[PDB]
RNA sequence: GGCCCGGGGCGGUUCGAUUCCGCCCUGGGCCACC
């Protein structure tokens, strides 16, 4: 360990050239903003020197009086953001902000209400400046520890808190370091975390609760780890146990033949198909929760129709989106048996038998049963039907897109699509 | 936009639904975009 972590610092700590570049960009931002005479404050990992090597992104916050309208914040904010960046892009889900570059560095110009007491927030990001003040004096000296933690989560796919990841936010990493004292202590204790572990940083306590909860020092009602999924919490805990057991530098390093994949699927004997549709032109933060719903809704449909679904997944390229499925049943019989009433109450038995049927119901164990016919005998046939009539329940945007067009890609043609990596992961193909 | 909790109308399926699949309207929270 001791040694491994030393080498690890070389992958997480920014070199003197990247730091300079960030400082050079910092000064430029101040000079441009001072010329406008705007009120701003630097926050985030850049401000606390906790940003991960190769992930430099400066956060500048524009402070506005709380009396201001949210519309005003949006208009003035974007006005200032655009006038201060070399080039910019504007694309958000709810809270507005401008993304750009200043002297080769990524920058986020974010508008927010300058308040006192983060109790009742007015804009989604009002806590941020307060997180900064709380951390400034506590994280000073332990920033390399935060970086190891970030580099660890990043190299293993659970670093972002955004929906595409559902992992650990940067701020959460910093609270953990403040709570445990170091990357190693965090990892040692995380091995004992549970799905009901509550970490109260301000109280310096860990208690049992109703769900994994990391209390914000700035607001006790805020769960800093709110969007961390159970499975990612589990992957982290399991990763911590492995790292302690066999301390490797590979834990900080970021981690196939389409013809091989065909052989594998052939050997598994499963039904592997995908629902393909055009990708809605919307933010990742809106797209993903929809693909998750769409993916889940179809998966549940496949389970109640007895196709015995194994797993589902999804891929979103720039063109299309794909919802992936694997089922144990490639084809089921046309008939099935519907349970009827007990022979005892004749009223319902009469109604049951009056039903026009093709085979005539029988008695088994004191109750009537009837052979009914399915409307589809293959997983693909059912999904084609489901997705055509229930598109409205597949997410607001993903559902409307599927309404205007979708297709079921199966067999040979499916391995030609940009989903091969996703399938391998989904099927547990190893090597 | 997604999730959670709660109201008020419906339709389909079923011998049988409040409870299965869905659809309108609506109240309150929460999360992602910093
Ligand atoms: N889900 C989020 C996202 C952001 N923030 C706040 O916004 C700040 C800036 O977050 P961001 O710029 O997204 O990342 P950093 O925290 O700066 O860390 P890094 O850029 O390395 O990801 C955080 O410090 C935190 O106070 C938060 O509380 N919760
Ligand atoms: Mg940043």
């Amino acid at each position: 360990v001791e040694e491994i972590l030393e080498k690890a610092l070389e992958l997480v700590i920014p070199d003197e050239e990247e730091v300079r570049k960030g400082r050079e960009a910092e000064e430029e931002l101040r000079r441009r903003l001072d010329e406008l005479g705007v009120e701003y404050v630097f926050v985030g990992s850049y401000a606390r020197n906790t940003w991960l090597k190769g992930s430099l992104e400066i956060d500048v916050f524009l402070l506005f009086p709380e009396e201001f309208s949210k519309e005003e914040l949006r208009e003035r904010g974007l006005e200032i953001g655009k006038a201060v960046l070399d080039s910019y892009e504007i694309r958000y889900a709810e809270h507005p902000y401008v993304h750009g570059v200043v002297k080769g560095v990524e920058v986020d110009v974010v508008p927010c209400y300058k308040l006192k007491e983060p109790k009742n927030i007015k804009s989604a990001v009002d806590r941020t400046p307060f997180h900064h003040k709380w951390l400034e004096g506590r994280i000073k000296g332990k920033e390399n520890e935060v970086r190891l933690l970030k580099g660890f989560l990043k190299a293993n796919g659970i670093y972002g808190a955004e929906y595409k990841v559902r992992g650990f936010s940067g701020y959460l990493c910093e609270l953990l370091i403040v709570f445990y004292g170091s990357f190693l202590e965090t990892v040692k204790n995380a091995r004992r975390w549970t799905r009901r572990t509550v970490i109260d940083v301000a109280k310096g306590e860990v208690r049992k609760g109703e769900e994994f909860f990391v209390v914000d020092p700035v607001d006790e009602k805020r769960n800093v780890a709110a969007n961390l999924s159970l499975d990612n919490l589990a992957r982290f805990v399991h990763l911590c146990r492995e790292f302690m057991e066999a301390p490797s530098l590979g834990f900080f390093k970021p981690k196939i033949e389409p013809e091989r994949l065909r052989k594998i699927v052939e050997e598994r004997g499963t039904a592997v198909f995908a629902v393909k549709f055009r990708k809605p032109d919307i933010v990742d933060d809106n797209l993903y929760p929809q693909l998750e719903r769409a993916s889940r809704k179809i998966f549940e449909f496949l389970e109640r129709e007895n196709f015995m679904p194994l797993r589902s997944a999804f891929k979103a390229s720039e063109e299309f989106c794909y919802l992936l499925f694997e089922c144990q049943i490639k084809e089921i019989s046309r008939v099935f048996r519907r349970m009827g009433p007990q022979f005892e109450d004749e009223r319902n038995v009469k109604k049951f038998l009056s039903r026009n049927r093709a085979f005539r119901p029988f008695i088994e164990n004191g109750r009537w049963w009837a052979f009914e016919m399915r409307k589809f005998t293959t997983p693909e046939e059912g999904v084609r039907s489901y997705a055509s009539t229930h598109w409205h329940t597949l997410g607001k945007n993903v559902g409307e897109s599927i309404r205007e067009y979708f297709e079921i890609i199966s067999g040979e043609k499916l391995f030609k699509e940009p989903v091969t990596a996703e399938l391998c992961e989904m099927m547990g193909v190893k090597d």
